[PDB]
């Protein structure tokens, strides 16, 4: 399955889709934190990734079609599509498609929207490695950072860089097993999950976000490197239909009461 219900509602009511890379207990607030704070009765499904390994061979069209065909099969109408971070790219594509497949277009709301670059990929890699430095061990972590830095210096395209960082991280997992005493099945889960993440980010980067965000309402944190914040003010205004701003960190955006209050009004 490609979607999971995360909030319940009237049997045939309009549905909200929420697109993000699920990682329960991650530090950044998630869609579950937002939906907790929305209007009762808002039915919400969150995007699931392909089962681990089955993403290999999938490009952005295949990601989007998998999500879309499940919605088509369900018979449900979509009232809004939400995305967070790179999920915003998929959220955009799906909303554009649903505008064409439905009599009435869904609302599109994007939260710190990003189209991944080599920079955002490399930062995410360093964060993943740092967060796992305990389980990888000091040797494997250090070497992953060194190799990753080399890679980010040499490889200028998103798809190539992502492939090499997955190679690096896979190697680090193996090294943590051979040294560091990491359990082999847990290492395979860690490396397959980072691989799934990079596949998702690289596919998100392929989406024509300039086309797919033209109708979006953006919700922006105050973190200057996140979302639309690094853009020139005229570039931001050109890119999306409307931008709401909130004085919160990127990591707390989806758990903010203010944000939720505003989203409920956007969806009403």
């Amino acid at each position: 399955r490609a979607w999971r219900p995360i909030a319940g509602g009237p049997p045939a009511g309009p549905l909200v889709l929420a697109v993000d890379f699920a990682a329960t207990g991650r530090p950044e607030a998630a869609f579950a934190d937002l939906v907790a704070r929305l209007d009762p009765g808002t039915e919400v499904w969150e995007s699931l990734q392909p089962p681990l390994g089955t993403e290999t061979g999938m490009v952005a069209e295949d990601y989007v079609t998998r999500w879309e065909e499940e919605v088509r099969a369900s018979g449900r109408r979509i009232g809004a599509v939400l995305g967070f971070c790179a999920g915003s790219a998929f959220a955009g594509e799906l909303a554009v498609r649903l505008a064409r497949s439905q009599p009435r277009s869904p609302r599109l709301v994007v939260f710190d929207p990003e189209s991944p670059t080599t920079s955002t990929l490399y930062y995410q890699f360093r964060k993943v490695v740092e967060s796992l430095a305990g389980v990888l061990g000091e040797q494997a972590a250090r070497e992953a950072l060194a190799e990753g830095t080399a890679a980010a210096d040499r490889i200028g395209d998103v798809e190539g860089l992502g492939a090499e960082l997955v190679r690096v991280f896979t190697a680090a997992g193996r090294a943590a097993c051979a040294a560091a005493d990491l359990d082999d099945e847990f290492a395979d889960e860690l490396t397959a999950t980072y691989r799934s993440f990079v596949s998702y980010l690289v596919a998100a980067a392929a989406v024509d976000h300039v086309k797919c965000w033209s109708g979006a309402v953006a919700v922006s944190s105050a973190t200057p490197t996140s979302g639309l914040n690094p853009l020139d003010p005229a570039a931001r205004a050109a890119l999306v239909e409307r931008e709401l701003t909130f004085d919160v960190h990127h990591a707390d955006l989806l758990r903010d009461p203010g944000v939720a209050r505003a989203v409920a009004r956007l969806l009403a």
